[PDB]
């Protein structure tokens, strides 16, 4: 039953992948080899080209990603050879280091062994390799509320945070065979952080805001040709809105708009003053300014939308059918100022692709 | 064939309408009367209660409307008795006058005779009873580009605009039997306009911006129980974003962001400065300020979203299933600051409702 699914997804992937690579003739043989490998081993193994390209195709088919223009420049690290929790840990450390690149962020994915019989070889508990801890107890909210579950789950296993608003969560993952996951404290020399300051408002530094430079997603499954790489952390650079309009602005997150309104010298009393809208912009101006001033890669939503437009154009020219999720593609600040707002997108799911998978804890 | 459709939509509407009104017992008889009326006349006629309520239900089911909270306070004018183009003209004049109410805008709908055999008795060419003319010739763009087709169609019939950026388009509609539509110049004493000024920036008045106070939609069909009221102009007040983030901001409209950026003293050179986002807010602050300062009703998107939330709550409490269009419900400025952004809506179409119908010209 399962070997039928795997076989059909393999035929589809190889025939398409080799067509884009220009190896349409090599399809016939590679198919037969796969047919035997699935017949005997129950699962086939990707070549380095198939894996590297399949990961690039997956990014290209991420309907909710606005930065898909550079899908073909994805730096792919093949760590399907790891067996010990030290190799995995070091691989995670390396990914952070190489992807950060002193600030010149490289879109990188590290690929660990896939699910064998649906059985995870590696199980990463982090949603992002670099994230801030969250604490909620006695009506006291500290840090990132979105990380409350993982933080508590980490603290159930002997980890303890300093209870600042920006405690670096440890790398926590579980091996196949192990009943409990292990956790490792993040070497702070590997983590670039950016303090948020305003280009013309010196009082903005009184807010003492900051964020990590590199978003490394580690809660999604890379699916390539029937093979399920559940542990494949990937990263790009930030679109400024993600930090200033969601992470630091949301009431369910850092909730900083009232404090931002105070330091910029506007009242936060009346809706018709649009103080939230005004605070949102200045905060986002501060974020972009701070990242550029530090030398950490970042993109504004207007530039990102322009890049995504070229991606649309590039897609049509290559004969590729375009897919996208309008609700996620539009930026949370001035969405009507982008071309994305004024056109529709097909939200059909095309494989290879990245799929969200629920965490073992909460 | 048709009389089957009309009969089923009549059963559904009357049984539901009379249930909400508390006249569930009167359903049985009224149904039978309708059954005979459709049998003989080919179409039935609504009572004043059924029409008034059906129009309120239609507003309540407008998935793309954020201001549905006050659906039950809709002022319904029943002008199904008009026969001459003077009665229709005066009815249109009256609607404008009563709905404006010196600035205290009343949500009002004027209902003209429905399509008889699918044949329109009245055919309104305006998209809004009050709108600005648009001119495009010799690379010269004047007025509202969205109104270019109608403006040219009006000028084909002897009308001529002064070619300012805010020429009031004439009321233009066609009668059943007439081959051509008639046009009437709008009595300017009936039209409230609001000059746009900034609360703290005196240089904003140098832009010489303004907009009409009342949006009166006249391009949609009111469908109530199988009956098609193609000509039923309705109005509410403005949500500030509609004027400042779409009408005056869009490149395909008035395209004022660069000029707004200049008068507020910011550079319009770099994307990372977020000058578009910053200009958008200040322009929208100016719009809300100008309407409140003049005494013309208006709502900000934050207040509107709060009102729409009560509508959601009211819906659940009444046992009513909620329907909405997320893509239209979110405001084009700071959408993530509203609850609407963080929840989903069923975009199912429930009747009675308002349906868009293409204009006879372009
Ligand atoms: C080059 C820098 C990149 C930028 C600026 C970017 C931008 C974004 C943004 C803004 C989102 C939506 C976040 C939200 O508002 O919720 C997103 C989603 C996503 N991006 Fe990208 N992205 C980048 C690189 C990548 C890379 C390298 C991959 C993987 C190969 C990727 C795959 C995805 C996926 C899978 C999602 C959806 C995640 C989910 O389910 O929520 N992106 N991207
Ligand atoms: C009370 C004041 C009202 C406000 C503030 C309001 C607000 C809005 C807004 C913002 C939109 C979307 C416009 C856009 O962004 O494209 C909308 C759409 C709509 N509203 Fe309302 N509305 C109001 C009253 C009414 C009334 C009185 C009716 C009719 C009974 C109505 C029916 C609709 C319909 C049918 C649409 C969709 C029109 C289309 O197809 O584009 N609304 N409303
Ligand atoms: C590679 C990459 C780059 C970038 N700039 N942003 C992202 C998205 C980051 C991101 C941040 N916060 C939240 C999410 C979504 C979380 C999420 C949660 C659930 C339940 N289902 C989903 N499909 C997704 C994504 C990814
Ligand atoms: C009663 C009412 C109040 C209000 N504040 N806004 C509206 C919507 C006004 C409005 C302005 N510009 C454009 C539109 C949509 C035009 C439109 C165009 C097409 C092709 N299909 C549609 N369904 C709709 C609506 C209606
Ligand atoms: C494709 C997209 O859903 C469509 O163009 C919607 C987007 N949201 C919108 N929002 C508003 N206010 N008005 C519109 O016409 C639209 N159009
Ligand atoms: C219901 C709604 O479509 C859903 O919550 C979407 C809206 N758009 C979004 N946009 C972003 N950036 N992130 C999200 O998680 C969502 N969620
Ligand atoms: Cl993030
Ligand atoms: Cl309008």
């Amino acid at each position: 039953e399962e070997k039928e699914i795997l076989w059909n997804e393999a035929k589809a992937f190889i025939a398409a992948c080799y067509q884009e690579l220009g190896k349409a003739a090599e399809v016939k043989d590679r198919l037969a080899d796969i047919k035997s490998e699935i017949d005997l081993t129950g699962s086939y193994v990707h070549t380095k080209e198939e894996l590297e390209h399949g990961a690039k195709m997956a990014w290209r088919n991420s309907n909710r990603c606005i930065g898909r223009l550079f899908w073909n420049s994805l730096n792919v690290i093949d760590r399907r050879d790891v067996r010990t929790k030290e190799e995995v840990r070091d691989a995670l450390f390396h990914h952070i280091e190489t992807a950060t690149n002193n600030g010149k962020i490289r879109p990188t994915i590290t690929i660990f062994p896939p699910e064998e019989k649906g059985e995870k070889q590696v199980e990463i508990w982090n949603h992002q390799l670099i994230r801030y801890a969250g604490y909620e107890s006695d009506g006291e909210r500290i840090g990132d509320p979105a990380s409350c579950s993982l933080t508590a789950a980490c603290e159930e296993l002997g980890w303890r945070g300093e209870r600042t608003d920006f405690d670096l969560l440890p790398l926590i993952f579980r091996m196949k065979g192990d009943e409990q996951p292990v956790w490792y404290e993040l070497p702070r020399s590997l983590v670039i952080e950016v303090p948020i300051t305003h280009p013309d408002i010196e009082a903005f530094s009184d807010l003492e805001l900051k964020w990590y430079g590199v978003p490394i997603i580690s809660d999604m499954k890379l699916e390539v040709g029937g093979i399920h790489y559940n542990a494949a952390p990937f990263n790009g650079w930030y679109m400024g809105t993600e930090i200033g309009a969601r992470n630091l602005a949301d009431e369910k997150r850092y909730d900083k708009l009232k404090k931002v309104a105070s330091v910029i010298g506007i009242a936060a009393d009346y809706n018709t003053d649009l103080w939230k809208d005004q605070a949102l912009v200045e905060l986002n101006k501060a974020v972009l300014h701070s990242y550029k001033k530090q030398g950490v890669s970042i993109v504004d939503h207007h530039t990102a939308a322009s890049q995504f437009k070229r991606f649309e154009e590039q897609a049509e020219e290559a004969g590729r059918k375009l897919t996208g999720d309008w609700t996620w593609l539009i930026p949370p600040i001035s969405p009507a100022a982008t071309h994305i707002f004024h056109r529709s997108y097909d939200n059909s799911i095309v494989k290879p692709n990245y799929f969200y998978q629920d965490k073992p804890y909460e």
